[PDB]
C-alpha cells in the first residue's frame, strides 16, 4: 500500500483488527519511505526523530459573501524534544520564565520476563568444544584450534574457557539481543531528542535543532549507578580456586538476574569505541546526566503570529536537559569485566588510576592482587568524566558502531523489530494536557453548574506578540509541581518520581511504583559472540541497506507517536476524561478508577495484538493510582467532557483513518426534539430545540456519525476574547445531570505551538517565516 | 525446557569440560544448569502444581 | 503468628555451602514447623498490592 | 469472623527478593532491613538475617 | 562498481583480517573500501543524480 | 555572498577524526546556511575556465 | 587463496593450506598472511591489476 491508500480508508468494523493492520502498514511504509543515508547527518536526525504529518485546515461560515480564505498546509508535531529547568547553581526563589524548578523521572524497572532465545550455529572452534563435551578424548577431536596466531581466540586455552564457563551454551547454542537493542534505541532517542522541538512546559519555547555539543554532569545523590570490577582472565579464574566466594559470577547464566553478571571481552575489542557503550545499555541508568553545552544558540521563543525571538529572556540561568535525564533504567547492578588474552602487565587504556586485577599495579608491579570495585561508569572511561564537553557525533560514534555490528553479526531482523516495538513505548514525553472551556450562554445561566469560561494547564512565556487569553497559567512552585506530575508517556502512564537540582543541592525522590519494565540482556551471549564462538548471523559489513540505527530510530519514533495517537483514540472510545491524568486525579472524582479499568483493556488488547511483548512492562496503573496531589492547586471549574488527546487531531486521523473533511458539515427531514423545562410557577423556562448526541454503538455501526458529531460541536477558538461563536447558538443538555446545561471543553494546543507547524521541518532560527500564509 | 534438555543430555564427563564438576566438586553444582536450573532441577524433571 | 526473614537473592544463596540453596523445601505435613519454607519473588512483583 | 477462626500454616518463612542491589530498601514498614540490603546505619549489604 | 561489490560482499568478520575493523575501530573506517569508497558508500549503494 | 574555504584533499581529510570526512553533505532545503557544503574537484579540472 | 579463506570463513584451521615456516624470511610465513589480510583486503576480495 501507500500513504495515498491509507488516507482514503477510514475506520471500519471491528476497530481492533483495524488500527493494527494499519499500524503494520504504516511501520512498513516507514521502513522504505526515505533513504536517510544520502543526506547530511543532522538532517537525517531531524527527519528521523521529528516527523511532520502534513494536513490542511479550514473552517466554514454560515453566510459567506466574497470571503477570501487561504488553503495552505501545516505540519503537525508532538512531544518534548528536551527539557528546560533552572540552573543547578541558582539560589533565588523567583520564578524563571520558562524554567521548571524540577523534572520528571520515568523510572523503568527490570522485567521478570526473559527475552526468548533463538537457535544459533556453532563455529568450528565451538564445534570442537562440543565434541570434547560429548565424546571421550581423542584426539582426532582437535580439528580447529591452532597455535600459529599468538594471543588469538583459537588456542587450546580458549577451548578450556568455553568448556569451563559456557558449557550449557555449547550444549544449546542460543541468543537474544532485543534488550540491548532497546537500550541503544532509547539512548539515541533520548540523547538527541524526539518529538516536536518543544523543550519546556511553556509550549512556546523551542530548540532549533539537534545540539552540536553536550556536557556531562555527575550527581551521587541522583544517578543510578552500576559497580564495575576489572579482571584479567587468569586473575578472575584464580579467585574461585579455594571454594566459592560470596557474590560469585562464575556459573553460567540462562535466566539473567539483576544483581551481578560477568562479561568476557577479548583484548582486541576493549579498545573499540563501542565498548563503553556496551557497558552502558546493560547497566543501570542514567550513570551521568547530559546537557546541551549552551542553551542560548539553540532555543527560540515563538509568537502567537509566528514571530521568532532567538535569545529567550532568562536563558542565562537555565539548563537544557536531554530526555536522557528524565529516564531511569534498572539494569545489572554489578558487572565483572573479564579481559581475555592479556598478560600480567596489562594497563587499562581508559581513566588513569584504574588497575585491572591481575594486570599492572599501582607502583610499577605486575599481577595486581586487588579486585577494586568502581561505583559508576564515570569512575572509569575518562570520556564519561564530570564536566566533560563532547561533540554529539563523537558520543554517538560508539553507539552507531555497536548497533551496526550487533545487527549485522549477532542479531536477527525479528529481534530488531521487537526492540523497535518495545522502545516505542518510552520514545516520547508529553507535557500535561491543556484544555479550555467555552462556558454557557446567558440564557442558560440558571440551568448550569459551569457557567464561566475557563482553562487548565495553558502556559506560555512569550511577550513579543499578543498573548492568548486562554493562557492564564503562572508558574508558581505548586503549579510547576502539578504540571510535572501531569506529564505522560505514549500509552498515558505518568510518573510520581521527580528530581530537583537547585541552589547547590541535588535531590531525587524515586517511588517504588514504576512506569514499566525492561528485560535484562544475557551477557553470556555477548561474550560468546565477541569470542566468535557462534557462526555470524550474516556476512555483511554494513547495515545501511538493512536495519540501520537512524532508520530503526525513525521507525521507533513513528510507532511511538502511533501509540500515543491510538491511546488517545482508545481513551475517547472508552470515555476516559482528560482530568483523570492530572496531578489530582485520585482526589477529584471516582470516575478515574472506572475509566482506568475500561482503558487498560483497550491498551492490553492492542499490546498483545501488535507488540507481542508481555503487557505490564509497557503499561500498568501503578503510577496512575499512586498519585501525589502535593499541596494546593485547585482544579479549574471545567466539566469532564474531553478525552486524553495528547496529539493534534491530524496525527490521530493519520494513524486511525478518522475523516473530518468539510463534506460532513451540514449546509441545508425531522429528527430533532423540542425540549421543555418548567419552574414551580408553571412557567416554561427553556422551550428549545435539540438533537441527540450519537451513542457509541451508533458510531460503531456508522463511523461517519463521529465525523458529523465533530462538525456539530466544534468551533474555532478565539485568541483575544473568551467568547466563542458556538455558545451563542448551542449548548449541552444532559438530563441525568442535576443542572442540565454545559458548554464545550476543546483540548487546547496554543497559537505559539501551532506556529511551529507552519514549516516542513522543525528548524526555527531567524530566516524561517512562521507567519500564516496570505494572512 | 532448556534446563530439562540440558539435564537430560549426553555428556562424556571428562576432566576437560565442566560436565565433570558434578563429580569433582559436588552433586549440587551450578556449573552446568546455572544456579536456577540446579535449584529447580527436580521440579523441571516433573512439572506439577 | 509466623516468623519471617527477608533476604536478597545474592545474600540468600551466600548462606549455603558453595552457594546453591536447597532444591526442595516442602516439609512433611505433620511437621510444618520443623524447617523454614522459602518464597522466591522477583523485584517487580514485590511492589504489587 | 476473622477473629473467630484460627489457621495453622507455615511457622517460619524465608522471603527472597530476586534482582535487587545491595542497597535495597524494604518499601513497606520502616526500620526493617533486608539481609544483603540497606542497613540500619545507611550502609549497604546488611549482614544480619 | 568495485566499491559496491566490496560493500555487498560476505565476510567472516574475524580478528585476523581487516573486516573486523568496522567493529574494532569505527563504523566509518577506510580499511576495506579505501577513503573514497567509504566517503561515497551511501551514494554507490543508491546511485542517482 | 558565499563564504569559501580552499583545502587540498590531504589537508581536508586530516581535519576529521581518524581522517575520513563525512559521507553526505546535502543540507535540509530549509537550512542551507546551517552547515558547510563541500565540492571535490580533481586538479585537472581546476584550471578549466 | 588462504588469505581469502581467512577473510571469508571463521577460523579453522584446515584453512592454513599454503603457509610454511620452512624457509626463513620468505613471503610464505604467517606474518605475510597478516600483512595481506590487514592492508590489502579489498584486493584479496577482488583481485585486479
Amino acid at each position: 500500500k501507500t500513504l495515498y491508500n491509507y488516507y482514503s480508508e477510514g475506520p471500519s468494523t471491528p476497530i481492533m483488527p483495524h488500527l493494527v493492520n494499519r499500524l503494520r502498514g504504516l511501520d512498513a511504509l516507514a521502513k522504505v519511505d526515505a533513504t536517510l543515508s544520502k543526506v547530511d547527518m543532522n538532517a537525517a536526525y531531524i527527519f528521523a526523530l521529528r516527523p511532520t504529518f502534513p494536513y490542511s485546515y479550514g473552517y466554514k461560515q454560515r453566510f459567506s459573501n466574497r470571503r477570501l480564505t487561504t488553503s495552505a498546509l501545516c505540519y503537525a508535531r508532538t512531544g518534548l524534544s528536551s527539557f528546560l529547568t533552572v540552573d543547578k547553581t541558582y539560589t533565588s526563589n523567583s520564578p524563571l520564565k520558562g524554567g521548571s524548578r524540577g523534572w520528571p523521572i520515568f523510572n523503568v524497572g527490570v522485567s521478570p520476563h526473559v527475552a526468548e532465545p533463538h537457535m544459533r550455529t556453532l563455529s568450528p572452534i565451538g564445534l570442537e568444544v562440543f565434541n570434547l563435551a560429548t565424546s571421550q578424548f581423542s584426539k582426532t577431536l582437535l580439528t580447529a584450534s591452532s597455535k600459529v596466531f599468538t594471543q588469538s581466540l583459537y588456542t587450546a586455552d580458549i577451548l578450556s574457557i568455553f568448556g569451563e564457563v559456557f558449557l550449557p551454551h555449547v550444549m544449546q547454542p542460543v541468543s537474544n539481543y532485543t534488550p540491548i537493542l532497546v537500550r541503544a534505541l532509547l539512548a539515541l532517542i533520548h540523547i538527541l531528542g524526539s518529538g516536536s522541538g518543544n523543550c519546556s512546559l511553556s509550549s512556546s519555547i523551542f530548540e532549533s535543532s539537534i545540539p552540536q555539543f553536550l556536557t556531562i554532569s555527575h550527581s551521587t545523590n541522583m544517578s543510578n549507578r552500576t559497580r564495575y570490577c576489572l579482571h584479567t582472565w587468569s586473575a578472575y579464574k584464580d579467585m574461585f580456586r579455594n571454594g566459592i566466594p560470596p557474590q560469585s559470577t562464575f556459573p553460567p547464566t540462562l535466566a539473567p538476574e539483576g544483581s551481578s553478571a560477568r562479561i568476557l571481552i577479548p583484548a582486541a575489542l576493549v579498545t573499540s569505541p563501542m565498548f563503553p557503550w556496551l557497558l552502558v545499555l546493560v547497566s543501570s541508568g542514567p550513570q551521568f546526566f547530559l546537557y546541551s553545552k549552551d542553551a542560548s544558540i539553540n532555543t527560540v521563543d515563538i509568537g502567537s503570529r509566528g514571530r521568532i525571538t532567538s535569545p529567550i529572556p532568562d536563558v542565562a540561568h537555565l539548563d537544557l536537559h536531554r530526555l536522557w535525564n528524565l529516564f531511569r533504567f534498572d539494569g545489572y547492578r554489578y558487572i565483572d569485566v573479564v579481559i581475555v588474552g592479556v598478560d600480567r602487565d596489562y594497563v587499562w587504556p581508559y581513566q588513569n588510576g584504574v588497575y585491572v586485577h591481575g594486570g599492572k599495579g599501582p607502583k610499577g608491579t605486575d599481577n595486581y592482587e586487588n579486585a577494586d570495585v568502581h561505583d559508576g561508569i564515570g569512575t572509569i572511561f575518562s570520556s564519561f568524566n564530570n564536566n566533560v564537553n563532547v561533540q554529539t557525533s563523537d558520543l554517538l560514534l560508539g553507539l552507531s558502531t555497536l548497533w551496526n555490528h550487533i545487527t549485522t553479526t549477532y542479531a536477527t531482523e525479528e529481534e530488531v523489530t521487537m526492540a523497535i516495538k518495545i522502545a516505542a513505548a518510552f520514545a516520547l514525553v508529553y507535557p500535561v494536557q491543556p484544555i479550555v472551556y467555552s462556558g454557557c450562554s446567558r440564557a442558560l445561566y440558571n440551568h448550569t453548574s459551569y457557567f464561566q469560561p475557563s482553562s487548565e494547564n495553558c502556559y506560555t512565556t512569550d511577550t513579543a506578540e499578543v498573548k492568548s487569553t486562554w493562557d492564564t497559567v503562572e508558574l508558581s512552585v505548586q503549579v510547576n509541581n502539578a504540571m510535572v506530575l501531569g506529564m505522560t508517556l505514549p500509552f498515558g502512564q505518568p510518573t510520581v518520581s521527580s528530581a530537583q537540582w537547585f541552589n547547590n543541592i541535588d535531590k531525587a525522590e524515586i517511588s517504588m511504583f514504576k512506569v514499566g519494565n525492561l528485560p535484562l540482556q544475557n551477557l553470556d551471549y555477548l561474550s560468546l559472540d565477541m569470542m566468535e564462538f557462534y557462526a555470524p548471523t550474516t556476512g555483511q559489513l554494513y547495515d545501511i541497506r538493512s536495519d540501520s540505527l537512524i532508520s530503526s530510530a525513525h521507525r521507533t519514533v513513528n510507532l511511538g507517536i502511533g501509540y500515543t495517537a491510538l491511546a488517545d483514540f482508545f481513551a475517547y472510545l472508552a470515555s476516559v476524561p482528560a482530568q483523570s491524568f492530572y496531578h489530582n486525579r485520585m482526589v477529584t472524582s471516582p470516575i478515574s478508577k472506572q475509566a482506568y479499568s475500561v482503558y487498560e483493556r483497550f491498551i492490553e488488547r492492542f499490546i498483545d495484538d501488535f507488540v507481542g511483548w508481555g503487557r505490564c512492562d509497557l503499561f500498568n496503573l501503578d503510577t496512575l493510582l499512586g498519585a501525589k496531589r502535593i499541596a494546593g492547586v485547585a482544579s479549574s471549574p471545567i466539566p469532564w467532557h474531553c478525552s486524553l488527546q495528547r496529539c493534534p487531531l491530524p496525527i490521530i486521523m493519520h494513524y486511525t483513518g478518522l475523516h473530518f473533511g468539510q463534506e460532513h458539515i451540514r449546509v441545508r427531514v425531522e429528527g430533532l426534539q423540542q425540549i421543555v423545562l418548567r419552574n414551580d410557577q408553571g412557567s416554561i423556562v427553556l422551550d428549545a430545540l435539540g438533537t441527540a448526541a450519537p451513542s457509541r454503538l451508533a458510531v460503531k455501526l456508522d463511523w461517519s456519525r463521529l465525523s458529523a458529531w465533530y462538525s456539530d460541536t466544534t468551533c474555532a477558538i478565539p485568541i483575544s476574547d473568551r467568547v466563542m461563536e458556538i455558545v451563542n447558538y448551542a449548548a449541552i443538555w444532559d438530563p441525568t445531570q442535576e443542572r442540565r446545561a454545559t458548554g464545550f471543553v476543546y483540548t487546547y494546543f496554543s497559537p505559539n505551538f501551532l506556529s511551529s507547524f507552519n514549516v516542513s521541518e522543525p528548524i526555527f532560527n531567524k530566516t524561517i517565516n512562521l507567519t500564516p500564509p496570505y494572512d
